[PDB]
């Protein structure tokens, strides 16, 4: 009770159960999600409770891309019609949080799982995005593909792709990635974009190496968006990713 | 039974309807603060504390003009009595810094909502502003009207006035704005006026086009403060100021 | 009430007395301090007490230089003896960290007022500073004069000095200065060098253009500390230095 | 009186390096006391009628896994977990970063209670910021799990003969560099000798702290298999120190 040094030394003999400890780590750890699960939950929930779930997905992605990942807050800021729509989504799909536990739907999550739509929608959306294409073309030495300008793009990169092309894309995505982060957190913000990286690198690999999509799928997606050619040789704008992505 | 994956892959050719999406943006977008709402919250909150809210408004504005829009971070610098007052205002009105959501009051929003007071106050404390009356005078060929020396002035501009009097008024306001912005977002000190202008372009525009005051009200205010004559004729200085603004920004 | 637009429009006819307005302004305003005043209060207050006030001043500057400007926090972190001392100063000189009240003594104030000592003490303790000479010789090309490395320095700079050699001196001082602010605030650390810079200019000018010391006095001090030769031509280490003080 | 002259006069008031430097010392910030930390944890835990010892264990696990920023943690974990953290923060009055000495931080809990911490590392190495396997690679041999947190610096006795203490530190260094890179990424572009200097001062303080005696350190180090009953270092320690000398200055 009163000898602190000895109280502390006595901890050598305190129990340290692996099972209980890991159980704590399981509870304290950020857990990922399975994209596969998200796709299931959306559908089941939507189909259960209405409803044209395919639309909902597209709406959610838009919201997310435009407004970010906190839907409740979003409603406060917008039109009555707009807010009304959202009410339906929160109610129907139980949208919740940011990165809570597994098995729960989140707009950023939806964006990831259904990323094949997401990259399509980026085009029409470029300038209502928190970082615009236009800035990015300047920041870039060229036209920076709109399809990349969200995190979920990470979900379709194949590292295993020849010539480190997969690697390249990661770099070129990151370039966008900096800016995005100084955003979802006002700060954050320019801790030379290295600590901004460690900010995202961890769920970015996690998406990049998720096996939800096969290499064949990725290749097929990458071509369709014009990020790649049948020969699998990416465009020049990427090349400019890139070595550019280095300095920072 | 059901391939998630394939179901997801199928979204590659689910329709991506530029107009339909863009329509979606529209519903979904953030409105921007409503001056009408600010007046309401101020009155409600002040009265609920039995406070003399109108005096409070005057104080909140003076403080905004003099000290800016970040009130926690302004208290150390001032006097014991003053910091105390600021403490009350933040508490009573639930003030937030920066640019929060639309149901939130900011000192800057107070100034915009109650801009009929604000334009008046400018006259009496122009030296204590971030950019002085004298500074603006030097920049301008002539006396720059004190009433225009804050952003909130944008809220009383009728763009629709005839003879492009409205366009002209905005340009003269721009002259002050360039300085003002330089002196709140210093990142712009290194920049060129046209670059700076694009900075405040939308928010100002939002201000000029707001539905809260009517065209007739605006006329009434502009005349009252000596910007327009009863004939809608701009005070001579406005041309001078607008002209310098055109030269600096282009066109 | 009922009609918010009309209520607001009504403020056109609400009173705006300058006198009452300006009364709010001085209460709201920073309002600064007069160095002569600080000197008068240090002596007296100390002198009222048994105190050897001259000593107190150096002790206070030291404390300020390495610890910072909040005395009460300081006591918490230190030796019981050291705290005992500080305790003594605070009662006797009635020290505060804010809200300074033109007749309010703060350590930083003491440093500025008695800057002739301050510049002497800088040398002995450069490495004990929140930023170090070394940390600073790094940034700089050559040895960066320890004498400059506190804000207090600004107090002895004569802009009116020929060849803008005073202008020079203002720049070099900043170089240290930017480094200093992030520290006093960790918030700035995030910021562009400009917005930090323009977090100190307002009082740095107030110190530089202060009439406490005559131009002649400043010249005598600057020579004494080695900043100037006698022809009023400053080192090389200084042209060099602060020259770099620009890009940022 | 002329203030001004009175100042100005201060130009030649004495400025003695020794005297000044003396002052710097009584004025110096002490650095946190592990004795105090242990005291506050118990006092605060008992005060809320909690199993404080368990709490300590949780706070440590949390720290190893999630770092030193508690509130900023909570966003990314499950609600069951998030709830626990909220309670620990409330009860122990936890703060982030590197505050004043009388303040508890998760990192300080790990240091105060490092006799638990060295044990816990064995079981959760993969979940650390730098994994065991990673460490093993860099080591070329199993890098002892007990050494993979900065708190281990707390049980090093420098004075151990055959400079086994000096060795122990270098081997601890091997992990620190990697660890430092991670928690402070502004450093992974830096060379090892450069990184090492970041953690020199703090580690040193840890090693020279008076809280545990030389005898205690011996006892723990033997207990965790770093040393044998003869004060003889595990062979792996030598390899690690060597590599560390290799990466770094020497």
């Amino acid at each position: 009770e009163d000898n602190y040094r000895t109280i502390a030394l006595a901890f050598l003999d305190e129990s340290a159960d692996s099972t209980t400890i890991n159980a704590w780590v399981n509870e304290f750890a950020y857990q990922g999600f399975d994209p596969k699960r998200i796709v299931q939950l959306v559908k089941e929930r939507g189909t259960a409770k209405g409803r044209d779930w395919k639309k909902d997905v597209k709406m959610m992605i838009v919201l997310n891309l435009v407004d970010g990942n906190e839907p409740e807050s979003m409603m406060k800021e917008m039109s009555e019609k707009g807010a009304a729509i959202v009410t339906q989504l929160i109610s129907t799909y139980q949208l919740k949080e940011g990165n809570p536990g597994r098995d729960t739907i989140t707009l950023s999550r939806v964006s990831a799982a259904f990323v094949p739509w997401t990259v399509q929608a980026l085009k029409t959306l470029s300038e209502s995005l928190p970082v615009t294409g236009t800035t990015m073309d300047s920041i870039a030495g060229t036209t920076y593909p709109r399809c990349m300008m969200h995190p979920s793009f990470a979900g379709i990169i194949d590292l295993e792709l020849p010539n480190n092309t997969g690697a390249m894309l990661a770099d070129a995505h990151g370039l966008f990635m900096l800016e995005f982060s100084k955003t979802i957190n006002p700060s954050l913000r320019t801790k030379q974009p290295n600590e901004i990286a460690a900010t995202f690198e961890k769920p970015n690999m996690a998406a990049m190496t998720g096996r939800f999509f096969t290499r064949d799928d990725k290749k097929k997606l990458l071509i369709a968006i014009g990020v790649l050619n049948e020969d699998l040789v990416p465009n020049p704008a990427i090349e400019k990713c890139a070595e550019k992505y280095k300095a920072k």
